[PDB]
């Protein structure tokens, strides 16, 4: 709109934008990179159709957003530790990775700031990714509700994904993309604010997710359950979401602090493979 | 035990006490009155079996607790505007008065401080009254949850009892004990703190009830519902309750700021009649 | 793929398809019509980008699906009582029409079978419509849960939209697209099965929606709320939805028996105008 | 009332009765035993104040109700395997036994029919036992709701009490009354009807409890959770309960099929000791 070096097409009135008119196989001039970063901060999830980039170009483009660092759970392609896989063979019957709303690796003291995902080979239909804005979840709380919860922190851990709760369950991820982890690493706790300030935009976002949040720190289990449940229902209303469909060589970047996302498992029996590099963040803070 | 002019038998480890060794038809000396008042403050609901008092002695004893003032909704006995009736004819099929956890007349800017209820004729069994302590409901919230809610206020009105919500439904009280009221008086709102300090003991109590609380002030309807539902489920756990069985001429006093009570409707087809005088309070405050 | 006279691009693995290779301004031969109808039955919501049709061609094409009959609540365009408007002026501050999951006019003894909606002028982004499959909501109930509910009926009425519950609240639709209605018509109840069989495909679908369903027939209010809340949370999981973005002259048909839909209100301050003709149905049945 | 050999004083209009005018240290003539059994079947929980019986008289009186057989979890007094203890030392800080609504040992293929509990040494106040009627929970379901759930079965196991869920938790029972159990015995599942017919009275009772019920058989976890939650809330309404206060040598009998009960933990710091013998039952059936 204001953009002169890239073409940007917002996806909904809440978040998401398609970006075209740029070739990510080539270096970006300063002005072009500035518009891309501005679109990233405005729209929170941006995607570029039709970008046939090499793995190393994927690494370098990811590096423009900040330091790259893989997440603990995913396997990487041979010869690139930074390039992890979200790969599901046609014949799998295991749990689909990321099939509840979450944001990535929040059990870390410093979760990722962003992730850059690229479609290698995906079905003609099925396997969309949903996103939602945690800026919008926060802004649509009343001032009274905001003031009530803004001093709270939450305890996060990977116990349901690769810790003792996981090991107690029957339903596994396959070993196609997921590593065997140490149970104790799965159960290690960290604490983050329930309401964070984005370190670049200064905007505030609600920060909780059902995959990694165990409870509100200092609360009883029943108090915490009641509050977190309301927040999850509030944040995942359909009005705050968008939905991204993938095609081969679509490159997408999401902000891992101010958004949540989830896989859509509607392609059972079909091969699906995307790669991703993760961009490191600093300690979430209030 | 520490009591030397009255005999006090606590009812549970949470609230409630029977008081004997005293004849309420006779004046009470300062020593005996000081212990009764102390037992009222410690136990929150106190009752005196076997007190065959006149209506005037009921008014005079009620007056020892504070100025007496009837509640808006109840009919009074002929010749005593201060002595109101909780009366249900055997064959009534209407709603049972007070059959949800509440405390009285909290839609008033200044609800009653206490009520003094006396059994005239009651069933051999059935018609007990439940009580619970809102001191205990407050004290068993975590320090974190207490800090989270202590600054909130709640909007109260009588809309479901004698205002527009009542008029919209089809389940009525009979005219045995309940007056016809103005709908606009039913709908008038007041605001009270969600957490109050008792003006005599200085102790804090949770202050919300599903009968008169409409919503948390300043919150959205979904936010208010979520928090108030948790607080009602928390406060009405069986562990925080006691149950009083009535016998003819039992006289009982409850603190209308720090308890809630409810009628038990398990005597359909049997006559029940109690009288009560209400003791005025000041504006609930933090 | 099996389609040889139209090109069909399914939208997700659950429901929804784009149809191209056809010009709806021209008559359709039997072969092309049979495939369109087949795609409508398989995919439940179908849409045709780029169809600059007249209002008469919109009526004629709608008529191929079944007899056309407007819904009670919407204003129609001058000169075409069958062509109703979903129109929102940029500066409206009123409630957004259809902004909760529902299916249309289910308070009728015989709700519509289908609707055909056409974009006249819509925002560059914002104003998408969500859809979900009630075939999928039904199929993913366990066999045990299916047997448990299949004999139940639900009482429907328009009370919250244009009856006494609507009149009691303070959030209105504007008069741009919505007629003034009789309150007694708003409150009139009908009964439908909770689980219906589609009269053409023979497949079964869950049939309840929070906008028009009042309660499960024969149940208490607390029993009905409990079951209907579970079914709404089950049916509206993100996995069962698809999301359609509009562009000028996109024409879309949805099956009003086996889907639910909702408006997304993310375009406040921007003009939006679609027209629709509704296709009459028969009484929903087991 | 009709009783001529015993004096019976019902406790509420729902369940419970005090029985006097009999000495349980002596054998009962046929007529006296017939009235006691009739009062047991009518009132579901009966209690006899002031019965200073020996352990063997307790055994023999229990034997009149049917075969005696201890429950798996509780320690017994030396020299009487049939006489188990519910004993809590003044200094305990562990979990209170039986502090949620339940009925006993329903993880067994044939749970107890009844239990006979006798106060040895109890506090002056605190440590009441609540009871409720599952006949009343069932009768207050609508016919429609009754027909909906009457064919369902439920899976029960002791996993939360002495199985893997217990071992996962932090909060233990003390070893004062509770035995060390095998985890596998804790996790063994059985199936009972959700609605049972009492084998003597022929009356129907709802049969589920949060302590031992894992899920509705054949349902998904979310479907089962939703239904069981509603039933627990419905059954434990205060209106369906009574509350029994203990005094030394009170002997009480409860029907373990048609009632639920729970301990009240309001006596922290005070010694409490009751003994009990359990009477074996047959397989719950519909
Ligand atoms: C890769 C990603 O891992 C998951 C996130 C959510 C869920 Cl449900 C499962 C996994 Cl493995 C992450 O958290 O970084
Ligand atoms: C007497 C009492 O009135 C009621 C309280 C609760 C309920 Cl559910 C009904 C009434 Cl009339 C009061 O609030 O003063
Ligand atoms: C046009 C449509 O009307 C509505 C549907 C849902 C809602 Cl929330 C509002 C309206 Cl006016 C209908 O039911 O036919
Ligand atoms: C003795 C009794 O055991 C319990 C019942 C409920 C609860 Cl919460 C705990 C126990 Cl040990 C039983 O089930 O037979
Ligand atoms: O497969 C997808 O769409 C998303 C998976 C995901 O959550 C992730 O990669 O962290
Ligand atoms: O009838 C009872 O037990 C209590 C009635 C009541 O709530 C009241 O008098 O305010
Ligand atoms: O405006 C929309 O997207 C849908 C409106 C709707 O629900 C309807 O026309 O019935
Ligand atoms: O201690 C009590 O009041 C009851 C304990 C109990 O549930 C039991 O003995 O099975
Ligand atoms: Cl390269
Ligand atoms: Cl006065
Ligand atoms: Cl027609
Ligand atoms: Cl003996
Ligand atoms: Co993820
Ligand atoms: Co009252
Ligand atoms: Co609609
Ligand atoms: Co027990």
């Amino acid at each position: 709109n204001k953009y002169r070096f890239i073409d940007v097409q917002p996806l909904t009135g809440v978040l998401g934008a398609e970006i075209t008119g740029v070739d990510l196989r080539e270096p970006l001039d300063d002005s072009t990179w500035n518009e891309i970063l501005d679109a990233f901060h405005t729209y929170q999830v941006i995607y570029f159709p039709g970008q046939a980039i090499t793995n190393e170009q994927h690494i370098a483009f990811s590096r423009r957003f900040g330091p790259v660092d893989p997440v603990p759970i995913l396997k990487s392609i041979e010869g690139y530790p930074e390039v992890q896989m979200i790969r599901r063979e046609a014949n799998e019957s295991s749990r689909f990775i990321g099939d509840d709303w979450h944001t990535d690796s929040t059990f870390l003291d410093a979760p990722p700031a962003a992730v850059v995902m690229r479609a290698i080979e995906v079905p003609e239909y099925g396997g969309d990714t949903g996103f939602l804005s945690m800026y919008s979840a926060w802004e649509t709380l009343s001032p009274t509700m905001q003031a009530t919860i803004e001093g709270l922190n939450v305890v996060h851990s990977a116990t349901k994904v690769f810790g003792s709760l996981y090991q107690a369950t029957n339903w596994r991820f396959s070993n196609t993309s997921v590593k065997v982890m140490d149970v104790d690493a799965g159960d290690r706790e960290t604490v983050h604010p329930l309401v964070v300030t984005h370190p670049v935009t200064g905007r505030r976002a609600l920060y909780c997710n059902q995959v990694y949040c165990q409870k509100i720190q200092g609360m009883t289990d029943a108090e915490s359950k009641s509050l977190l449940q309301f927040l999850y229902e509030h944040a995942t209303k359909f009005d705050f979401t968008c939905r991204v469909r993938w095609k081969k060589d679509q490159v997408l970047v999401w902000d891992n602090l101010c958004t949540m996302h989830r896989a859509v498992p509607d392609y059972a029996g079909k091969f699906r493979y995307l790669t991703r590099t993760t961009v490191a963040g600093d300690k979430p803070s209030r």
